[PDB]
């Protein structure tokens, strides 16, 4: 067996990567499919204080596949500075650079035992990891599938685009999916339609995330 | 005369602030520059007098008391949306026409030293079925002036953005409108723009600390 790899990231932070992630693994793991969530790299964060992290609220959902998982088995550059992974590194770990190759093995390595892996990164596509490296570089390496959560608010045309843009001009396949919040009423008419538009002229559709969960999953298992 | 496309990361990230303190210092400094607000949306001006344009109309007439809103500003909608959106349910019979708005701006070129024009929200965002902010802007044969908020996740916005830009056949700056009470930006953001920086010929500077240097870009040849 040689499971599927899929890398989350979003338009930018606080986007909707986790929940999403989360969202999907449980329509996966609900469909029968085994389906690990990964947060290898994460910002921001106390563990001697507070349990509350991407990493903490993915291990409890891991947990329920594998009790014997630890924090540290699926998450392994953790920082307290609120910033990108190069930063934080720098300053609270400046003798140890990230290892990308390191990460890729573990990555890999639960492939072997998983359906699907989902790996959650940190912020967007552009946030740097390494002096040479960032997100997009990370996710290429894997050779993992792209889904790229964007927000629904004003400015998201623009934010997808972007990336749209960016991703492309890439070796790699991508979906974009928008983490639409069940209360917006106003998306429809503001910022809907020229997705519509948009779609009909491009071979790669925005969807919606929350009705895309069956077309997501196929993506990811596809190959 | 020159002509500088003023856009931004996004919507709300101080293109009309950035863009009317970069027009007070040229005009200065005796550079004579107008403020252009082409597009806009999300505008009631029956109502509210406050809109991009207004502000713009406002310092225009320092130069040109005879100005009036709809010699500076074109295209206006109440949606609070992309024009191409906008347009086609507010004025359906009316596709934002480039071609004219580019003939309109060139023709302030004829009496200004500088034509700041301010664009609406992102470079992604659609005019027209077939163009964008990014493409007015080449159609203008303009020079960029891309605007960044100050906020964790700058980073990102600026890079994408930069990946588009330098991508395409034109001059272009990445500023950064950084609020003055701003002390987390130095120690979160800062260093990674410093380092960019060491290695790109296209440095992100900070606008509130560049004026002078973005006149020269904005005038240069
Ligand atoms: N559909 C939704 N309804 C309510 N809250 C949401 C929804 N999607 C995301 N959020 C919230 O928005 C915030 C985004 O954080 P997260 O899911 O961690 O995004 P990211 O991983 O991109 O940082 C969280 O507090 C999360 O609970
Ligand atoms: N450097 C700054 N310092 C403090 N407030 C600012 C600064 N730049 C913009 N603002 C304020 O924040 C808002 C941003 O809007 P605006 O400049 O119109 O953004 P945009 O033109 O890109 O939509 C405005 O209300 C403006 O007064
Ligand atoms: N009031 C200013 C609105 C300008 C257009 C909004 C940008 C659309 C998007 O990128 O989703
Ligand atoms: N915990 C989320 C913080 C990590 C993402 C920071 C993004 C850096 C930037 O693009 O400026
Ligand atoms: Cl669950
Ligand atoms: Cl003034
Ligand atoms: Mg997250
Ligand atoms: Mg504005």
């Amino acid at each position: 067996f040689q499971g599927h790899m899929l890398f989350i990231s979003a338009t930018n932070t606080n986007a909707g990567k986790t929940t999403c992630a989360r969202l999907l693994a449980q329509y996966c793991n609900a469909c029968g499919v085994k389906t690990i969530l990964l947060k290898p790299i994460e910002t921001g964060v106390n563990d001697a204080i507070n349990h509350s992290s991407d990493a903490h609220l993915f291990l409890q959902d891991n947990r329920l596949l594998d009790r014997s998982l630890t924090l540290k088995d699926i998450s392994f550059y953790r920082y307290h500075k609120v910033s990108a992974p190069l930063i934080a590194q720098q300053e609270e770990d400046p003798n140890a650079p990230i290892d990308t190759d390191n990460l890729t093995q573990r990555l890999h390595n639960f492939t072997k035992t998983y359906d699907l892996v989902i790996v959650e990164g940190a912020g967007g596509l552009c946030v740097p990891i390494t002096l040479e490296e960032n997100m997009l570089d990370f996710a290429l390496k894997l050779k993992a599938k792209m889904l790229l959560i964007s927000h629904d608010n004003l400015g998201l045309i623009n934010d997808c685009l972007l990336n749209d843009f960016l991703l492309k001009s890439h070796q790699l396949d991508y979906k974009i999916a928008i983490n639409l919040k069940g209360n917006n009423t106003a998306f429809h008419s503001i910022s809907l339609p020229y997705i519509e538009l948009f779609n009909t002229r491009s071979n790669n559709p925005i969807v919606i995330f929350q009705q895309s969960l069956k077309v997501l999953m196929s993506f990811a298992l596809k190959g």
